[PDB]
């Protein structure tokens, strides 16, 4: 499957991304994952995008391109589709996006939209705690872990409640635009994500079932 998934920040992308990818092999191109991973190794792009997320502000189209065009030119891509999470960001990745899949002949054949009341977001991101070694995201609220050791958690750098602000006008702006973009072409799955984690996943499981 070649598929989008699509939200606002909290909306849970990451989440339910986790559930698609432990049952359907698709390959999980996250974008805020792999500028976090160059962030933690302090690579060249790391310390560029470090710039922009410890703002909350979109790292520019150029380099985000490139790094998405190098994970989707890879030999995998064409046999195990893939799952592309927070990309594009803007209508201008999106157009950059349609072109190179074109070409590689791995066509989006799916969006799935992730739709979340902005009123929730806050707190979902405020509330946000990390595991460290597998990066899956828990809520101190909503979903919380079994048993907390200090020593596996993390809070993100940018789920500082000014930053999550920023973040949530900067990607409002530029979303509607994108979802618009492919709701043209058909390929759009929009998700009741005003519910349980397992409720919003087990939605986005019908949707991916019944494609093909
Ligand atoms: N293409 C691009 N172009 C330019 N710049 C880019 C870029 N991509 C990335 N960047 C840069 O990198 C930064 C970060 O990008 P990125 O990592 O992609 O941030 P994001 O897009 O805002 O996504 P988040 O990880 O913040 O939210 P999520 O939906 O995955 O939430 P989660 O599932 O963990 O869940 C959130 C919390 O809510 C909880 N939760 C989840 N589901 C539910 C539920 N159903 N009910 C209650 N709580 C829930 C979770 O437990 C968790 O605590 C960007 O700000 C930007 O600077
Ligand atoms: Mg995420």
């Amino acid at each position: 499957m070649n598929l989008l998934i699509m939200g606002l920040p909290g909306a849970g992308k990451g989440t339910q991304a986790a559930k698609i990818v432990e049952q359907f092999h698709v390959a999980h191109i996250s974008t805020g994952d792999m500028f976090r991973a160059a962030m933690a190794n302090q690579t060249e792009m790391g310390v560029l995008a470090k710039s922009y997320i410890d703002k909350g502000e979109l790292v520019p189209d150029e380099v985000t391109n490139g790094i998405v065009k190098e994970r989707l030119s890879q030999d995998d891509i064409k046999e195990t589709g893939f799952l592309l999470d927070g990309y594009p960001r803007t209508i201008e990745q999106a157009h950059a996006l349609d072109k190179t899949l074109a070409e590689l002949g791995i066509e989006l054949e799916g969006i799935i939209n992730i739709e979340v009341n902005p009123d929730s977001l806050l707190e979902r991101l405020s509330g946000r705690i990390i595991h460290r070694v597998t990066g899956e995201t828990f809520h101190k609220v909503f979903n919380p872990p079994v048993d907390y050791k200090e020593e596996d958690y993390y809070q993100r750098e940018d789920d500082k409640p000014e930053t999550v602000k920023r973040r949530l006008d900067v990607n409002i702006a530029q979303g509607e635009p994108i979802i618009a973009h492919y709701r043209a072409k058909g390929l759009v799955h929009d998700i009741e994500g005003n519910q349980d984690i397992n409720d919003v996943f087990s939605d986005i499981e019908k949707v991916l079932t019944n494609l093909k």
